[PDB]
Formats: C-alpha cells, sequence, structure tokens
C-alpha cells in the first residue's frame, strides 16, 4: 500500500458567487458534481438586457476550443442549456426553469456516462418522451470535461 493525499474542489468556499480558477494537469477530474438552484438562473435570464451568458463553466467562454473541450451551463437564444465537450446534455426554456418555481438543476461526469437533469420538469410534445423529467445522458465515450 501507499499513502495518497486526495484532493477536491469545491465551489461554495468562495461565499460569495464569483469565478475561481483551478487549472489540472490531467486535464479531467476523476467525478464532478454540479447542482445549481434553478431561480439562481435569475442573474442572466432576469435581465434580458445583460450580456451575462454562463451560470457556471469549467473553461472560460471566449476561450476558441471551449464548447469543445468542457463544461457550460449557459443561456442560448431563449433556452438554457448544458453542453459537455461538443454535444448538449440537457436544454430547458428560459420560462420552464424558473415560472413553475419547483425545480433546479444537477450535474455529474463520469467516465462511463456524462448525465444532467432539470429535476421536477417534464418536457411536451417532442424527443423527451412526454411527461418523463427533463433529462439527458450520454455513455459510450468518456464525456468527463
Amino acid at each position: 500500500p501507499v499513502e495518497q493525499t486526495t484532493a477536491e474542489l469545491n465551489w461554495p468556499q468562495n461565499g460569495v458567487w464569483q469565478s475561481v480558477d483551478a487549472p489540472l494537469i490531467g486535464y479531467v477530474a476523476t467525478d464532478l458534481t454540479v447542482t445549481v438552484p434553478c431561480q439562481a438562473a435569475a442573474g442572466l435570464v432576469g435581465p434580458e438586457n445583460r450580456n451575462r451568458s454562463v451560470l457556471l463553466s469549467t473553461v472560460p467562454k471566449q476561450a476558441p476550443k471551449a464548447i469543445d473541450r468542457g463544461l457550460l451551463i449557459e443561456r442560448i437564444n431563449n433556452d438554457l442549456t448544458v453542453i459537455v465537450r461538443n454535444t448538449p446534455v440537457v436544454s430547458a426554456p428560459l420560462e420552464q426553469v424558473l415560472s413553475p418555481d419547483c425545480r433546479y438543476l444537477t450535474f455529474t461526469a463520469h467516465a462511463d456516462k456524462v448525465t444532467g437533469e432539470f429535476v421536477g420538469l417534464t418536457q411536451g410534445p417532442d424527443d423527451d418522451d412526454p411527461g418523463e423529467a427533463v433529462r439527458g445522458e450520454r455513455s459510450g465515450y468518456d464525456f468527463r470535461p
């Protein structure tokens, strides 16, 4: 056996809602878990007039190979979408994100499968089997941002 020193990056340790640098040598983290209250989305949705694009991202948004390497929980058009690598995990219109007041977004990154979900929300007549949770999961590729 050998004595390891386990490390974990946490976001409530800032106290104030703000960005923090943590560049990883081995590009991806063993596992991540993102939990965000849906009512927090107001800071970028609520204005309409403002330019605050990303809720949180594991890559600075304006880097050209960003929407290709990492995770971005952001407002795109009239929707709040979750994009990991180049594929979009989940998608919910900004109205349904805040207006029902019974929602929150969760997301996890694992080597076997990457998953996100708009908990408490159900999507109508479309790709999502109507009534089933606004979820999205992708496997058969290491999608870790």
